[PDB]
């Protein structure tokens, strides 16, 4: 997260560190008592490698009462991903068990009404993404407040140049944003998560390439269908 603050610890329970051979590697988001919600790029080239989720974190190094690392039944990517594209980024964790519920440790409730979220929404984004353009990393989760963009402005020439479909949204990208290591956490607006961070390489910070965002809404059945 550039531009942003250090998250209050547990306040945000369904926050997710999907992990790669112990270390920290996409964000995620606890959907349903057994089910991470990340992005597909995530888990790119991952193969063999062991990967695992954390949640009740604050600090990814520090003993906390809540944390725990569970590991991964199933990964499914989202069958029309493809390594060269932002389209259908989603990728959704089957834990090898359902986790422990408590005050910070929950599922967070996700929108099923496929309608854009309003311009200038205040929406929150947390990670253990880079916190600079020197790629440091923190050890406990950050958070940034980002006001939706509207998708035509999005799709400028200047901007996204046609990239951002009606299955993406994009949020403001001015000296506050989200940025690698944050690909695959939540956007939260009013509480519901409405979106997932892509994984595509692009520059943070820059109000010239606003923030691109995976529409829950618009893939309610295929998260529907994986968990059943
Ligand atoms: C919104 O995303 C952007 O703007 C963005 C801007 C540049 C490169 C990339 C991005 C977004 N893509 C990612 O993050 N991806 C792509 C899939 C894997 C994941 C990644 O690279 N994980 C990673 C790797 C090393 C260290 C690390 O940990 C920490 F982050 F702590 F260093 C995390």
């Amino acid at each position: 997260i550039l531009g942003g603050r250090e998250a209050e610890a547990h306040a945000r329970p369904y926050m997710a560190s999907v992990q790669l051979n112990g270390a920290h590697l996409c964000g995620g988001v606890l959907v349903a008592e057994q089910w991470v919600l990340s992005a597909a790029h995530c888990l790119e080239d991952a193969a063999d490698g062991k990967v695992q989720v954390l949640l009740g974190a604050h600090s990814l190094s520090q003993p906390e009462p809540s944390k725990r690392l569970y590991d991964v039944l199933r990964a499914v990517p989202h069958p029309d991903s493809q390594p060269d594209t932002i389209d259908h980024d989603l990728l959704l964790l089957q834990l090898s068990e359902k986790a422990t519920l408590g005050p910070a440790v929950r599922p967070l409730p996700w929108q099923r009404v496929d309608r854009d979220v309003a311009p200038g929404t205040l929406c929150d984004v947390a990670g253990w993404g880079i916190v600079n353009h020197a790629g440091r990393r923190p050890d406990s989760l950050q958070h940034v407040l980002l006001p939706v963009l509207d998708r035509a402005t999005c799709n400028r020439r200047t901007h996204h140049d046609g990239a951002i479909t009606e299955r993406l949204m994009c949020a403001e990208s001015n000296r506050r944003d989200s940025c690698k290591g944050d690909s695959g956490g939540p956007l939260v607006c009013g509480g519901v998560l409405e979106g997932v961070v892509t994984s595509g390489s692009r520059v943070c910070g820059n109000r010239k390439k606003p923030g691109i965002y995976t529409r829950v809404a618009s893939y309610a059945a295929w998260i529907d269908s994986v968990l059943a």
